[PDB]
């Protein structure tokens, strides 16, 4: 649990981004927006 994949919104708070490829949620808090890095 805790996967979102980019352009998606995912919460930094229970579900974050996909872990292992490179993602980046903004803003994040509550959510943000998937980016790759």
């Amino acid at each position: 649990q805790g996967c979102a994949f980019e352009g998606e919104s995912c919460n930094v708070e229970f579900y974050p981004c996909c872990p292992g490829l490179g993602l980046t949620c903004i803003p994040g808090n509550p959510d943000g927006t998937c980016y790759y890095l």
